[PDB]
């Protein structure tokens, strides 16, 4: 009952107890309240899943994107990662009243609050260097220097800026905790998409983990996601019947070559997956309109 | 297992499995990470704790505090509440280099962040009416017209506001949530002292889910406690071990005689608990 089952398990308790909840969208969902899952990040495990492909190098230049505090989606796009083109189109900026916004300019969303809580936007090309709270340094400082500190709150949900968004951020807050000289941390996620989603998160915090681990010499711990809104789509939910069958296998390894001095500065030639061998191609088309 | 079993498996858990970790002053702590807690309010419930007897009068008061967005300790004084005296005081607040801060102006702490977000802070004495983003009053508005929505999140933590308030947020981050009328309600807790505080903050927010249902026309649900740094002082140890050995009571219920039409109207006289039938005995001191 550890590791990917933790995922599994939740899949089955929304099939089985979910409530029906049509939504923001055309089309529904089943949903529950308030559930976790703990994964272990110890002998270099991260919990990339076995039982589904997952887009390994989308989470990695996805995660790098947000610890540089870029907020433009055409940075992605020129790396063949399409998943924020949608949001960043002009289309989409216009139906959010951002109508003076350059395509692909998501607003001040995630790594923008990360490095620069409460600075004023301007466009995602401007400069924002020592502009607003550096949530993300003070944390990596206080890993080296108070470890025990309860304060290590890294957020992006930030009520003022949320109408400059593109989208108002899902996974919102994150807190570290050091015991025995392991680094764990906790995201809280008030919204999962369990089957799109949710599996992409689970490898974006625990890599962070695993990156924020090596800049200040700690071993990682536990990964915990803590939902707000746990859902599976209508649509998704035969595809996910079928993920279910699949036996997992152990998760790969993080291979870490190097730390550089300042962690903006990581790229994903300085790590690798080792050991990952997922099952066979299963898709799961994500609504919107 | 449900109910009061939540809290007395949690301080279990720290008891035998906690990590010893001396802390932000000469003391120590057993502790955890990332523990969750699930209360029922179906059928009038709420959770106030009957192996402890609890300071109800002081949950309630504190609450109400909070839902006006007041940050003056001295008008908790006035009703013979205590809670927040220390953290106002001349010293504590001298301490945080609060020198310009009257005593029992606490700044812009919880409520505050409820009722006006990003709001300027003055003095808590100030006229705060139409400042900052009204997150409460917002998630009520939202309960009413599109209860479905996944963006209902009241936050205290303010990363620009933490230098100007007395102590930085403990219960950070509430999340609202509705399935079949039901209202439900998890809290983010960064930091709980799970002998003196998280008995206290079960009962607050579970009072809190019960006033919002009633504002809105919904029956409540589950609350739901989820903490960061779950600890236990070493100095409760022994008293939460004799807690352990006490066999819970069948929870109080809530009784609210009204609903005004707006909720920093509440009173004390508007609702009250019955049933409440907890153990006899006590303790615990804070530091
Ligand atoms: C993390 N994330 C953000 C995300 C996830 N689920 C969502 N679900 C919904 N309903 N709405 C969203 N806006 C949303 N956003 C993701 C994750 C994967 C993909 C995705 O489309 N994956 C493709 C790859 C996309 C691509 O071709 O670049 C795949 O084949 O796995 C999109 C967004
Ligand atoms: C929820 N809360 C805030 C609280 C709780 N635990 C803390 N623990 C620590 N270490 N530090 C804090 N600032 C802190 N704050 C509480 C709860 C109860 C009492 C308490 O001691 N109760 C007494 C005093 C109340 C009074 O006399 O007015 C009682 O009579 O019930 C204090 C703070
Ligand atoms: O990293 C992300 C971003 C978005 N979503 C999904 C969750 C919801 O199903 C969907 C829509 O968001 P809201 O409706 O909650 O705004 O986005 C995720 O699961 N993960
Ligand atoms: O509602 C509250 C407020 C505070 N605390 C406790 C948690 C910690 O023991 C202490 C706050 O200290 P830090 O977590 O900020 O170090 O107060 C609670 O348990 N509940």
């Amino acid at each position: 009952m550890e590791g990917e089952h933790q995922y599994l398990n939740l899949v089955r308790e929304i099939l089985e107890r979910g409530v029906k909840k049509d939504d923001r969208t055309g089309t529904g969902t089943l949903s529950i309240f308030g559930p976790q899952m703990r994964f272990s990040l110890r002998d270099d495990t991260i919990p990339v899943l076995t039982t589904k492909k997952i887009f390994w190098r989308g989470v990695v230049e996805e995660l790098l994107w947000f610890i540089r505090g870029n907020t433009d989606a055409k940075e992605l796009a020129k790396k063949k990662i399409h998943i924020w083109n949608a949001n960043g189109s002009r289309e989409f900026l216009d139906s959010r009243g951002l109508y003076d916004r350059a395509e692909g300019d998501l607003g001040p969303v995630y790594g923008f609050q990360w490095r620069h809580f409460g600075a004023e936007y301007d466009t995602c090309s401007s400069d924002y260097t020592g502009k607003g709270i550096d949530q993300l340094a003070n944390i990596l400082k206080t890993l080296r220097e108070n470890p025990d500190d309860r304060r290590m709150i890294m957020t992006a949900w930030n009520p003022m800026d949320l109408h400059l968004m593109a989208l108002p951020p899902c996974h919102m807050t994150a807190q570290f905790y050091v015991a025995n000289g392991e680094l764990s941390c906790q995201l809280y996620q008030r919204s999962g998409d369990v089957g799109l989603g949710v599996p992409f998160n689970i490898a974006s915090y625990s890599l962070l983990t695993h990156l924020m681990a090596s800049m200040v010499g700690l071993k990682p711990g536990e990964f915990i996601l803590t939902l707000g809104d746990a859902h599976i789509y209508n649509t998704h939910i035969e595809v996910l019947k079928k993920q279910l069958c699949r036996v997992p296998r152990p998760f790969p390894k993080l291979r870490i070559l190097m730390a550089p001095e300042k962690i903006e500065d990581f790229t994903i030639d300085m790590f690798y997956l080792e050991g990952y061998q997922p099952h066979s191609g299963n898709l799961q088309m994500k609504m919107a309109v």
